[PDB]
């Protein structure tokens, strides 16, 4: 039987190549979604002309609110449905943007996006995925500056820390049902779309290897190494992809 | 004339000693509480009897809700109200219990326990920092054994974890306006009242410094020397204060 | 052509199994090693008699003293005179015993071995490793996951693992503009000592939560065989622990 | 009779305003110096004349070798001789300067940035333990010392390793109600022959104030870490560097 993944936010970039990655090391996929429904079945579609029946999507908000935890529940159950078993969750999906400390979202909503998308819908996603349940494994998405913070991103910045929490808490808490809980930290990936090369190439110019930022496979080929059978010692670890960015000093 | 200082969850244990101290170094204080009014106006009257108009309650439930921003921007409001001025801010405050991966609502417990270590901090911060020969800081209570985290406590612990991220973010933020973010970080001080003297006794042992817990008075005295003059130039640091408990091996 | 890689302290143990993982991905190896040669040389045959020539051995020792960086340029240069090249520098042999605070070797003699080969042999091989340099050239440190919650009486031991994490950071940071990578695999308990007792060992593997035991020479060296691997490209700078979860386990 | 303490390095800059400030506390103390003999008295006569005999100086070089043990042992002993008692030790002296990876013998800047940053805080640590209230002991770290300056690899070895010491010093000596904490700059006093310009250029890189700490700010740190407002603090650096080191790049 082939081993299946939940992904979520695979629809572009880096979770797409997450997807695409495990894909092709022979897992069955849950595309997971929020707004990107175009991109997602272009992704399944793809990946079940490669093996029929290999490829589903499953569309969500992971934004925090009382029916969070019942969306992250059939998320996981999805997978069950469509391939009889969920043995990989990545969680990838994340609301980024500033939410400065001083003088259109309220604070409010802006807490349940950041904290909810980084942290809490990990979490939730977590306990359904062990309740549920041999190669098993969490890999959370962090962040490699997540000490050396971005101005004006304290709710983004207190989302990663608290998925870092998460990460060793969930690791020492589902060891004894041999569930490996990890992270994979990038510095600079991907960067938004439409922010101009200028911007880009500042950061790019900051990262010591090579000057430019990670690949959204560089970033996917940790998340591999981590549900393999190369790692399957490694529990509470967090692998920083991030070209020594974040060892460099102001 | 005196500065004024807001401490959360103030009405007992170790938000009362800092509440004291705090008093007895001079400041006016707002003792937020949430549950505990009778201890709460007792402490007030014991406070105001010494040096008179020096001390009010003000009560607010900081579990997350869409009106939280509103009962933190209060609580600051209320410093003002009484005082004049908002000198400092201490997040003391927090929910603690297991919340296990594997009869409150989940939704609920992640509300409570990543509201009050968490959230709450956050819009608290934001209201301190907006209603802004002076030294205005923040001390956020923290936990010297977030990195080897209680287990079954994955909230609780995402919710220290974020806080650090916080005082971080809020350190970077508000340095240039003056005000200092920092935290400090018990390992084991006061035991929950609830606990039996094995238990107890279990948690003295392990501790190098004296084989004992933290008095509330211990912890206090790093807050007070954080908001102090002697520490001008440190923000964005966390103090622990857990006689060793942090470097135990298993 | 093969790449080449120098694996230090390779005789037995974890060492070996890194040498001859690396060996089996197709690199030739420098086998170094202090006072094992029997098993040294025992290692190399068995390497070489499964491909000719590919597995030398380079005694050193690697204790502080003003000769070291003699020595450690002479390691790496052994690689160039076997291989042509030095692709790979695994940074693994460590002498490890307590040093009480308070109270066989002398002071002076403690400091050398316990920091010069957890720290001071690692920078000197670094720094020759660079200095002698399609391609894909890193270095891996063999560093501990339990650094900050460490062994009681163990300080000198400590102080030059937390040093060797020093020089994974300044020297990925230095050494990213050449194209060299500097990572780390940090073990939490791996094979126990030889001399230990059963006893004790169970202790040890009773506060794993990862399956209550440790780590195999293999999973520690799959963790290298990764970060020298276009897998990790990407990455440097960063220290994964190998370690069943046991830094996360509160005392 | 009042405590005394040990401030290493301490005839300038940190270390000077480490051993006035515990001296106007009320302590009695011992001013080591390398190369500052003129300084260090110059200090000892300033606080000699503010309080009679309490304060000394104390000469040694800091360096790894054969010898450093007992210059270690020797200057726990001055504190002992002059006055009964040693109840602090700073570890403050440090050699600082760059020593790249790709191209004094390298095995000088070894024993210097070494030697004078972790096994000389080591050896001290083991001659004041073994001499023996609040008894602790402080040693001078680094805020950057994850983010390090470019090719100052054995620096940044040495500091790490004083991370290190810190932490297993305060473990082990717990039981004897010894403190070990550490207190870590970011810029703090720049070093004289730097350029103006290159001054200016650290300084605007500070959060808060875009300035750097003088001694007495570092000092006041380390004062909290001696008192008895400290006293359940073991184990514990405390950065004193205005938010530098949470700057990315
Ligand atoms: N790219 C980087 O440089 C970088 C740096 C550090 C860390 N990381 C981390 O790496 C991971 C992947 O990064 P990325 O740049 O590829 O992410 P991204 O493009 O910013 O976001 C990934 C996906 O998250 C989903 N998402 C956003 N808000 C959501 C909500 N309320 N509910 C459900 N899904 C939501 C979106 O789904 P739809 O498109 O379907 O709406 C989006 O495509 C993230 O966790 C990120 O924080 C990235
Ligand atoms: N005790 C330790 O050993 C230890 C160890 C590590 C960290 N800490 C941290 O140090 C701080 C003090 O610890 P502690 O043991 O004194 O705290 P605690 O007794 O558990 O709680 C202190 C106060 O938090 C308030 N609180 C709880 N839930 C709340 C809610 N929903 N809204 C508003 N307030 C709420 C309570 O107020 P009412 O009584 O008024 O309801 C309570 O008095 C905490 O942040 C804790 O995490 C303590
Ligand atoms: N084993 C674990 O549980 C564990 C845990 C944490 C970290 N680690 C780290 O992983 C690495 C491998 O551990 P291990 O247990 O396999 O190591 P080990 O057996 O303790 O040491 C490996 C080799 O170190 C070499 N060595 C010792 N002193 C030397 C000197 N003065 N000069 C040159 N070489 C010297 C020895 O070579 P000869 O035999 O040829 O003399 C020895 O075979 C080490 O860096 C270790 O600290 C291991
Ligand atoms: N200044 C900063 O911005 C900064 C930043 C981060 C950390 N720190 C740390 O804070 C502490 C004080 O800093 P600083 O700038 O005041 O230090 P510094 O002036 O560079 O050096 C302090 C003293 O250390 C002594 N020293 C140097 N080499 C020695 C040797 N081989 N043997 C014995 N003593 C020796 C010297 O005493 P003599 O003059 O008597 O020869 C020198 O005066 C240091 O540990 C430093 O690493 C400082
Ligand atoms: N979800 C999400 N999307 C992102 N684009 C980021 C970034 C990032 C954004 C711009 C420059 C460098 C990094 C950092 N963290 C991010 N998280
Ligand atoms: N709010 C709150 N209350 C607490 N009692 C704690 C503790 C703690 C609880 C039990 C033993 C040692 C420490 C740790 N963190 C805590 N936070
Ligand atoms: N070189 C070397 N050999 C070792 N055996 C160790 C260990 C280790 C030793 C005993 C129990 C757990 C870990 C920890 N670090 C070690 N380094
Ligand atoms: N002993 C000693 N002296 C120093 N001057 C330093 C510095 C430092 C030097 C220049 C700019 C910023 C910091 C950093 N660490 C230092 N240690």
């Amino acid at each position: 039987e082939a081993p299946a993944a939940v992904v979520t936010g695979a629809a572009k970039r880096i979770g797409r190549a997450i997807a695409v990655k495990l894909h092709q090391t022979g897992y069955r996929v849950v595309i997971h979604y929020h707004n990107s429904a175009e991109a997602a079945v272009s992704l399944a579609d793809e990946l079940n002309k490669e093996r029929s029946n290999t490829a589903v999507v499953c569309q969500a908000d992971l934004t925090n609110s009382n029916v969070l935890p019942a969306s992250c529940e059939e998320i996981i159950n999805s997978c069950f449905r469509a391939f009889g078993r969920c043995d990989v969750l990545v969680n990838n999906a994340s609301a980024f943007y500033p939410t400065p400390l001083v003088q259109g979202k309220t604070v409010e909503t802006q807490v349940a996006e950041l904290i909810g998308t980084n942290a809490i819908a990990p979490f939730l996603l977590t306990m359904s995925f062990a309740q549920r349940q041999s190669n098993l494994s969490i890999v959370n998405l962090c962040d490699a500056m997540v000490d050396q913070p971005c101005m004006a991103f304290s709710l983004y910045n207190m989302g990663k820390h608290a998925l870092v929490g998460l990460t060793q808490s969930a690791a020492l808490e589902l060891a004894p049902y041999g569930i490996r809980v990890n992270g994979v930290a990038p510095g600079v990936s991907l960067l938004p779309v439409a922010m101009g090369e200028e911007e880009k190439d500042k950061w790019r110019r900051k990262v010591p290897l090579g000057r430019r930022e990670a690949s959204a496979e560089q970033i996917a080929d940790a998340v591999i190494f981590l549900v393999s059978g190369s790692a399957q010692y490694i529990t509470g670890s967090i692998i920083k992809v991030d070209g020594g960015l974040s060892l460099v000093h102001a």
